[PDB]
């Protein structure tokens, strides 16, 4: 009915920021090859202050060469004795974010690790000092090569922690003069981390934040007892339609209200991965067409604004926050300098369903809300007003100032369903705008890449999304016909997070493609036992990469060939002998039209009119039989969608 907002009785918990994740996995893959100015606009919509999402926090995967949801991300140590601080795009992303917001808070977390850390096991805790050394090299590198200070380091995404590891990781950070860097654990459930902290003072000393995943707005008693900052360190993961923006809006408030969480971080920052990959379009905005420049500033960018443009890490929540009588919720915060921000949400059950968890139905309906400013707040007479309505929508529209000059220090609102209001003393608010970008367009139906780039800006060719193994630009001075190629660089299975395939593979193009011709030069580096393939109609990737079907055309250095229906090689379409050895350049062609396929070795037919499942559709792809060195060159694809 009436709700009091006051601070004379003290303050709530310190606010830590709203953020998002790049990674887990390859979520930003297709953002790096956006033409300008679009790439830069997209970044502005995410990171520029007083503009778009205006994020406070950027969390990135520390790549371990394993598949980690929508692809793999390259590690800084592929092998023992390898150190390279320039692979992939997270370094870049971090720099672009610091460019726009110098005060952005940066976080790193591993999902997978290179297999060599396991010392013969797929386990990152066999040698604690080795795994810590690995993780600490990354933090050092960020600083030494990119001038990036990493503020928070995690443990092992949604996997078990080892308390001795966390202790070692702290000792190791300190030893390298990284006392400044804080530790967040365990990026999984509230337990066993929370009880672990109450039972072990030494573990308690070295963990600074409890970050939990998909908590459904709630915490647990042990976490409250710990006195640690509590964060939803990964949340959201829902299609950025109105439903998703509704989900985001509700949990932004109710994570603090119900769960005492002082930060929430969305997976993922931006949908820059093929939509047909797992959890497609579940970023705060969409940017999945570098070939066209098309991007969508989706509802969740403006939901974010309603909190980020009007708060900063270091502000405090008030004690007075809660639910509304008739549905929805409200939080309020101050900076302790006379500024006050009020964020109100009325998301209806039906337009705010998150993927994890699903909420039993709850009611929201029209209501009036009366707010009264007691304590050091009574002295406020003017408040700027921002308003969003989800579902025909209006986004982040500024409304006329509200005045409380009567001396009541009180006002009232006509709240309805699926609305958000931000009431703030701050006047910096802005609904940033660039002109609309180009219209969406399918992936090009003729496409070529000869990999001829001597100093590439990124470590991998555009549009190729690795789903097992890691493919890289490769310069080979000692050959002149193939001096610039794409090379698969893993020589052993990673300490996996997902169920990586047994074969490496990178997918590309348009998932709708159904008739297509794929050509590529391939070179097998391993004698006797090596193998490579090219494919089309590849229908699954990411988390599901093991399930992928399609038409796979393999050659091996034992003088043989197989055509399979599946990446796992279980199902045979044709197989035979071929004049193929290791360490020789061969040109593969694969043609698939309706019910039939054919392969050519070096322009000459190897197999014709082999029957294949149809209809079927999916990407094109290149890859290798195991985790083995191989090269590709002069890639082309001609497709019909
Ligand atoms: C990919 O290739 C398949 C196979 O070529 C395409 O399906 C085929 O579509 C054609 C024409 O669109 C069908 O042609 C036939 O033409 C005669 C004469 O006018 C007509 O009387 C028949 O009823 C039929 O329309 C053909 O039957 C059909 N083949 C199969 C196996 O379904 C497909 O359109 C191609 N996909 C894309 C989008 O490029
Ligand atoms: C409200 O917010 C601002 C920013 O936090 C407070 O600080 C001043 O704000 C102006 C405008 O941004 C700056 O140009 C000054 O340099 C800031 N002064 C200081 C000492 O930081 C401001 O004091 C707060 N008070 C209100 C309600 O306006
Ligand atoms: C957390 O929130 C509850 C209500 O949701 C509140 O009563 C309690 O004081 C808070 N716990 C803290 C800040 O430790
Ligand atoms: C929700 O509550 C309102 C107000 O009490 C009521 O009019 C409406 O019938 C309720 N809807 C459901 C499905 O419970
Ligand atoms: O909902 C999808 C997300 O789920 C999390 O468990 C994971 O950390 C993310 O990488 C992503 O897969
Ligand atoms: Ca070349």
């Amino acid at each position: 009915g009436a709700y009091v907002l006051d601070d004379s009785d003290g303050l709530g918990r310190e606010f830590d920021g709203i953020g998002a994740v790049s990674g887990g996995g390859a979520t930003s893959r297709l953002l790096v090859n956006y033409p300008e100015p679009y790439r830069s606009e997209i970044l502005d919509y995410l990171f520029k202050p007083n503009f778009g999402a205006s994020l406070h926090i950027l969390k990135v995967e520390i790549g371990g060469d394993g598949q980690t949801t929508d692809g793999t991300e390259p590690s800084h140590m592929h092998y023992e004795l390898d150190e390279n601080y320039f692979r992939g795009y997270e370094w870049w992303l971090m720099k672009e974010a610091k460019k726009r917001n110098p005060d952005i808070i940066l976080m790193g977390l591993p999902w997978s690790f290179p297999g060599w850390l396991g010392k013969g096991f797929s386990w990152p805790y066999v040698n604690l000092q080795l795994t810590a050394y690995y993780v600490v090299r990354w933090i050092l590198g960020a600083k030494h090569y990119h001038d990036l200070d990493i503020d928070y380091i995690g443990i092992w995404n949604e996997r078990p922690f080892d308390a001795n590891y966390i202790k070692e990781l702290r000792k190791m950070l300190d030893y390298q003069g990284l006392q400044r860097v804080r530790i967040i654990a365990s990026d999984n459930l509230w337990e066993p981390i929370s009880s672990s902290l109450l039972l072990d003072q030494e573990l308690w000393k070295v963990v600074d934040v409890i970050g939990a995943h998909y908590p459904g707005t709630y915490t647990v008693w042990n976490a409250k007892m710990s006195g640690k900052k509590l964060w939803s360190s990964e949340d959201f993961s829902t299609i950025n339609s109105n439903v998703g923006a509704g989900c985001w809006s509700r949990i932004l408030n109710q994570n603090y209200i119900n769960g005492n969480m002082t930060s929430t971080i969305a997976w993922n920052l931006v949908a820059s991965y093929y939509e047909e990959l797992p959890y497609g379009r579940s970023g705060l905005m969409t940017a999945q067409e570098p070939w066209s420049g098309h991007y969508v500033v989706a509802s969740p960018i403006w939901v974010s604004a309603h909190t980020t443009q009007f708060t900063q890490p270091g502000w405090y929540y008030l004690k007075t926050v809660g639910h509304l009588e008739k549905g929805g919720s409200y939080v309020a915060l101050t900076d302790g300098l006379g500024n006050l921000t009020i964020i109100i949400e009325t998301m209806s059950h039906q337009h705010s369903m998150c993927i994890r968890p699903y909420l039993p139905y709850y009611n929201v309906s029209h209501q009036l809300a009366t707010f009264t400013l007691k304590g050091s707040l009574r002295e406020i007479q003017e408040l700027q007003v921002w308003y969003t309505k989800l579902g025909q929508r209006l986004h982040f529209k500024q409304l006329d100032t509200l005045w409380l000059l009567d001396g009541s220090g009180s006002f009232t609102l006509e709240l309805e369903e699926d609305e958000i209001f931000t009431l703030t003393t701050l006047t910096t608010g802005r609904k940033g705008s660039y002109p609309p970008p180009p219209s969406s367009k399918p992936f090009p139906t003729n496409y070529k890449d000869d990999f001829n780039v001597e100093y590439p800006l990124f470590s991998e060719a555009p549009n190729f999304a690795d789903q097992t193994g890691v493919f890289e630009y490769y310069m080979n001075n000692e050959d002149r016909e193939h001096r610039f190629t794409l090379r698969q660089v893993l020589n052993q299975r990673p300490i996996t997070w997902a169920a990586d395939a047994s074969s490496t593979i990178s997918v590309i193009g348009d998932h709708h493609w159904t008739n297509m011709t794929v050509q590529c030069d391939v070179y097998i580096e391993t004698p006797r036992s090596g193998g490579v393939f090219i494919a089309g109609r590849v229908n699954k990737g990411g988390i599901l990469i093991r399930s992928a079907t399609g038409v796979f055309f393999w050659i091996f250095a034992n003088g043989s060939y197989r055509v399979t229906a599946d990446l796992g090689g279980w199902i045979t379409y044709a197989s035979g002998h071929a004049d193929v050895t290791a360490k020789r350049w061969y040109t593969l062609t694969l043609g698939i039209k309706g019910y039939f396929a054919f392969g050519m070795l070096n322009g000459t037919i190897l197999w014709k009119n082999v029957r294949v499942k149809y209809p079927g559709h999916g990407w094109a792809a290149i890859g290798t039989h195991t985790f083995e060195f191989a090269q590709f060159d002069n890639f082309r694809v001609e497709a019909a969608r």
